[PDB]
């Protein structure tokens, strides 16, 4: 629900739970009123008013010494208004002026879901969200602000995006957009982010918030492997089931900050929104730059309860394939199998091989174009290699289906090798500085995304190849990240030509399965996943280091989203050995498959794998429906452990990797959440009933182990 | 000492204690190796390459994927090299181009100490002395980057500078630009920083430094009272008396950034210099730009050794005056004591029971110039008010004289009130935005300090006071902070303005006392201490406040430039009575002297005052030029306690004050530190004879208090 | 409503060094009989308490030169003195016996509503291995025995404070003194940890003078007040000595208190602060019915440029409507727990404030 109370000039933004609040003052100032628990208060009593040194006054509050943009929460503060924290909105105007001062002018409260020109966004019909927009001015900066509010009763969410219009006759530059800001009158918070590197990604860090900034981005043209567009604001004392928190997620998957400040009267600032670094973006007069959304969200109960509205929403409002709602097929892919050196017969092989295990499709990853037999070579030359191939893709996709299987294959249109046809024919369209060596990562170079001549060759390159016959699965990679950036504009209009290119492959795809990647997930963000319904979610396969990823992953992004395969050992990413059946039970939490030469394996372990297929197709739906519970921290505990429950409350998997061991172990109990307390649920193999109260509260001794690093899965179903 | 080794192209700086130590890499970047322990070893050896994914490689490197400027430490990392980290220079070039890539093309070893132009900086002699002056350069951007690093070998101090030179044909802009930058390839660190408000200034804050980075910083025109412009790196463990920690100082009194950020790599960068924002600083053809001056320090025993390094430096190579090494008087000030509300016969009278007390010297603050009988009206306009003060100041001066007392004058000449003959005259002279209503701050606004006509018209007519008779001291105050900001060079100018009125101001009267005040320690910082040997703390007189901001203000700054007033009770700035003791004990913890009317004092207060002054000038030379040792934490302690401890060791004095009272009191005792453990040591009151031992181990007992917030003070003697 | 006359009116009691044993009024001190004095004081219209320490016996007393043998002792040793006082063997009925004797004839002097039985040292010199109990069966022998007599009496614990603050003691006692330290400051510590298990009904707290006599430090009349509202109530200290205004400020605290007695005593209690680490101690008392709550507060941290303070309150109806009293503004339940009140800026230290709701 979305209110106005004309008379205090309070807007009112209400989801199911949860109530959001914010005032126009009589200056014309927009602040921040409240974000909690639901309520129908008017909460402008928060505010409150004192002569603080050195917090000054706008000339329209005379001589009211009380008044100021320095200490007053605010929905979208701005550079220029007296107000010295980290700020949303920076303009450089027609003159050179750094300064925004926004003021009420006018509103309008829409049924439905607002969506976002060239971007990706939450979606929703008219009867489950209604939409906010509020339009400030700067007359002397000539710019109008329109904020926007998504408001999803049942999902407690709101999103919050922005649009910049010039209203002027020169040309303004934007300098700094956040999309979101919630200042805290009051609160002791921790801050939550994610942070990790290339093969390991989303390492949780939580840490108080001292006084002074917390903050984290990415510069590098991409959301980034190595700090997530994401974060948690979670009261001191909140824990995974307990306690007041806050999220904001990018829905980006370009570069951005995030910025969390404590003031000098214990007040909290949260922003999230684009860079301000290599984003100095020209709007000329009468243009409009749109701010990428975020999705905000509010948990009374814990991080659990929070994470769970962000997997809701991002699988019913933010994914659009048609994946969400159906069986994926069971993968095989080429890579860590055979890396380079494969031919079409060791491709049609492995579909001989992955058949007879139940294996459904054998994806052709990095390889297969141009003379691309290592990576030095050939991005950019989207052309089949049919010497590599012994013949015809039409052939090869044949071929396989005569196997019995479906066919899927990599691309990495962003990108460039010096050594390619296409480069010797277009140096100038890769990103670089005029007179300037370019940075080399992966001995190639980024195609200047912001060009749509560029984006057209290669996007015509790769329909020849999609329209070679039925090829049901994409795995759209991305391996370096931006550098030699030549221009203010282009860090953001790179990201809109990536989502043109993205929108038309798959408006002219529509059935197609298309899979992020980025080097693992170096871009595993909502806007990502608008558009793919699975992202890779690392490149580390190692079922120990993906606990920890696909625990960190989960804070804000569905189980259903994480691309996880069962490899080989010695890992070839860490040299860890674990069982086939470790393996098997931790790449369940995610999309399953395989990324192995199964010819190389014992019978022993071929049966496991039809028997692992069997398994996560029995459990898919509950695995990817189901409410998902984290169990353990493993940062911390002896165990890695979570589970899905399903809607209704009747049927959960229980999943548990062991981290440590000792002689003379201990007991060790999985605790379970999620479960109605009364009801009575049987475990499948043991054959033994509990109460939901008993699971929740005791919980089930793990059986003893023999072997580093066991696994188990438990069933349970209601009686 | 500084060395070269050219044929490892390793440069090392090394202090009576310590080393620092960079390297000329291959490709001719400047890799920072080592800052720590004194080593005469080569540190190249900790220098280490992974092909590390998405961390790119110079074209230079060619085909060798493991050498990155995204991982590789370095002495002045940019935008523009492949390094993803927050970076230490931004330059945009002539064509529009953010980019800088900085690799070597000279040095210079000089004896003695470099200068800065326009700038306060370290100073020493030839003997005492080093400077190193590395040159690097970008010839795609055309700039040339000179790294000046001083060596003070006695005083365990690195300083480093830089200047910025645009060797083009057009225009650049410098966009960020810091002094000083450390990387680490290890270690776990806490971050201490100093923030407050208005009348709580300095606060300690330490944390330790998650993934992401810690920032602060101010874009008030001023240092601030936020967040003062110094940070310690703290290895993880480090105690007052063990343990690695790092400072940074900066020597400067307007923005500021900090940035501690620990990276994806377990890495550490510390960055302190200009702020980024309200920052983009034209440079033509030919010209360089200075960046201020940032004094590091490294202390392998802890924090108490590193303030002490910071407290010679500052009292011995940063600070000019005179009165560094002389008595100061003993000061009444007649804010607190009667604000506005003065006549010239008020201001006698005040010099008649000053007088009468032993305080030496009268400062006639606000409210003596045009018809400032408020704080609405009158800055700019600086002529006697002759109405109030009953004659001419040449005559009040020369009434006070006869009192047998010094004279002192408050000054604010960077401000302007529009009620004012000034503003009437010079609307434009403000700082303001043509067309936008300014910010107001105590109803005032500043002055363009950028700009020689406002300085000298301000200049000439202080210059006119002062030369009215003999002012031994001047208190220049400046009381809101900057807004209205209408270019990219204004932040900086303006402080060049102020530096150079000070210059000027100091130049002309060489023999006054300057105290520096910002609404008491606004710009507490040690640019201003070069040309004021005392700043006035905080507003705040509270004794037990005061213990506090004393303690943080203590982490770098010498007691001997800490403003401090004996006040009236109760407080005018929290309500809370304090004994008179009590303070006297706070307040001799820096300049000492009295801010109240002593008229309305009773006798036994009148007859303190009389000791407190006997006392404060026994113990004045011991209290300015001992060694300073903080000995309890007030934040967590049940007593402030600090003492200082001559350079022969041979006496001390202890004070403490005590912050938290219950029923049946525990014992507390004091522990000393700071002492020769076999000397015996005679306490003055008591007669009791101890060893630096006991006193260090055990400490003393103190006395049961009997009233709230009691205070005591302890001389110790070498017999 | 009621005097307590305290410790001092039996024997010759006039300091702590005699005594204790010697429970035959003073009348010399009293200038007269306890029942003339008890008349005395109801002719005034008020109600009589008396303190006791019936388990206690000094060296200087009759009672020890008749029975010197009657105090806890090792046979050959000399034993622990504490407060210049031994205890008596009330494992011994003949003891008990004889002291609760002199104690009814005591109280049979007249109508004694009240009676504080205090205890002012630990056991030493303990000669075998079933003393310790046997001991405390002994005086819950006796304190039963009190109560069953005088089933009207309201008998408040004591040992030096709260050195006996337990459940055994509260089964006798609806209220027991809850510390002899009367600081409000550090009775906001003490009261918050005895409410970890124990009903706000049961502490006793009297308001007291200043400067505080086991502290030095003063506090406001008022904060001492809303502190000492916090558990029984009551006053400790000469009204005499006290301004007009402090006067004034008892009549109305005492309005207070009996507005918000049954409140206080029978609503659920909430703390909302850790007056540990927190700027404020906050705590707060709801109906049953969750239609009625005050909220109190002490300060306990000042400094410049205040910070704005919110008090959170707990245990409220989210969707229901309260009025606050003093102030006529409306809040919901659901506010008032998530974002709390503002409290008002400060202008002197330890400042308290009490806030009243009601369901509209
Ligand atoms: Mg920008
Ligand atoms: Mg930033
Ligand atoms: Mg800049
Ligand atoms: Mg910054």
């Amino acid at each position: 629900a979305i209110i106005y109370n004309p008379n205090k000039k309070i807007f009112t933004l209400h989801t199911a739970h949860t109530t959001y609040q914010m005032q126009v003052d009589p200056l014309g100032y927009l602040l921040h009123l409240y974000y909690g628990e639901k309520t129908n208060s008017s909460m402008d009593y928060v505010l409150t008013y004192a002569d603080r040194g050195f917090s000054g006054n706008p000339y329209a509050a005379g001589m009211d010494r009380t008044y100021s943009l320095d200490a007053l929460p605010q929905e979208y503060p701005s550079l220029g208004t007296g107000d010295y924290r980290n700020i949303a909105l920076n303009i450089k105007n027609e003159k050179g002026v750094e300064s925004a001062d926004l003021l009420f002018k006018s509103y309008e409260i829409r049924n439905g879901k607002y969506r976002l020109q060239g971007l990706p966004a939450v979606w929703a019909d008219e009867k489950e969200a209604q939409t906010l927009e509020i339009v400030l001015a700067d007359e002397n900066a000539q710019v109008e602000v329109h904020l926007l509010y998504g408001v999803l009763e049942e999902n407690d969410v709101i999103t919050r995006s922005v649009r910049i219009k010039n209203t002027g006759t020169g040309q303004i530059t934007i300098e700094k957009a956040a999309a979101a800001c919630l200042d805290f009158v009051q609160g002791e918070f921790d801050v939550l982010r994610f942070y990790g590197k290339h093969a390991m990604e989303r390492n949780l860090e939580r840490t108080p918030l001292g006084h002074g900034t917390i903050a984290f981005g990415s510069r590098r043209g991409t959301s980034s492997h190595q700090y997530n567009p994401a974060v948690i604001l979670a009261e001191k004392g909140t824990t995974e089931t307990a306690g007041s928190c806050y999220g904001m997620l990018f829905v980006y998957s370009g570069n951005f900050s995030c910025e969390a400040e404590k003031d000098q009267f214990n007040q909290t600032r949260l922003l999230l929104g684009l860079n301000e670094e290599l984003f100095s973006y020209p709007l000329a007069s009468g243009e409009t730059f749109t701010v990428p959304e975020v999705i905000l969200s509010y948990s009374a109960e814990g991080l659990s309860a929070l994470s769970q509205q962000y997997h809701n929403c991002i699988r019913n409002h933010v994914c659009r394939s048609k994946y969400v709602h159906m069986q994926r097929p069971v993968l095989i892919n080429s890579w860590e199998a055979a890396y380079f050196d494969f031919t079409g017969d060791t491709i049609v092989d492995l579909a001989k091989e992955a058949a007879s295990l139940g294996i459904d499709m054998v994806v052709m990853d990095d390889g297969w174009f141009g003379k691309r037999n290592d990576d030095n070579s050939s991005l950019g030359d989207w052309q089949v290699n049919e010497t590599k191939l012994g013949g015809s893709l039409a052939e090869l996709i044949t071929r396989v289906h005569e196997q019995g299987m479906k066919f899927g294959i990599w691309i990495e249109p962003e990108m460039i090798n010096e050594d390619s046809d296409l480069y010797r024919a277009h140096p100038d369209w890769a990103i670089r500085i005029q007179g300037k060596k370019p940075v080399r990562s992966r001995n190639q170079l980024l195609l200047d995304f912001s060009r749509k001549e560029v984006r057209d060759c290669v996007f015509d390159q790769i329909c020849v190849v999609l329209d070679q016959g039925k090829i049901d699965y994409v795995k759209w990679d991305m391996n370096r990240s931006m550098a030699d950036v030549y221009a203010g504009n282009l860090s953001y209009d790179y990201v809109l030509g990536v989502y043109d290119f993205m929108e038309r492959l798959c408006s002219r795809y529509p059935d197609l399965l298309l899979e992020g990647c980025s080097g693992g997930g170096g871009r595993f963000d909502a806007g990502m996943l608008y558009y793919s319904p699975q992202i890779w979610c690392s490149d580390n396969t190692d079922a120990i280091n993906r606990t920890r990823i696909q625990y960190g992953t989960s804070f804000f992004y569905p189980v259903s989203a994480m691309g996880a395969h069962v490899s080989a050992v010695p890992n070839h990413q860490t040299g860890r050995v674990t069982s086939f059946h470790t393996r098997g039970v931790t790449a369940m939490a995610g999309t399953f498959g395989y990324e192995l030469n199964p010819a190389l394996l014992s019978d022993e372990e071929k049966q496991q794998i039809r028997e692992q297929i069997k398994t996560y197709k029995k459990y898919e739906t509950l695995i990817n429906e189901g409410t998902y519970w984290r169990l353990s921290d493993p940062f911390t505990d002896e165990i890695a452990a979570w589970m899905s429950v399903s809607e209704e409350q009747d049927h959960a998997l229980v999943s548990v990797v062991r981290l440590m061991a000792e002689a003379n172990q201990a007991t060790v109990y999985v605790r379970l959440r999620g479960l109605k307390p009364d009801a009575v649920y049987l475990e499948e193999q043991s054959g033994r009933q509990y109460s939901g109260a008993a699971l929740m509260h005791a919980g089930i001794p793990l059986p003893p182990f023999t072997e580093e690093y066991e696994a188990y899965q438990f069933a349970f179903t209601e009686l």
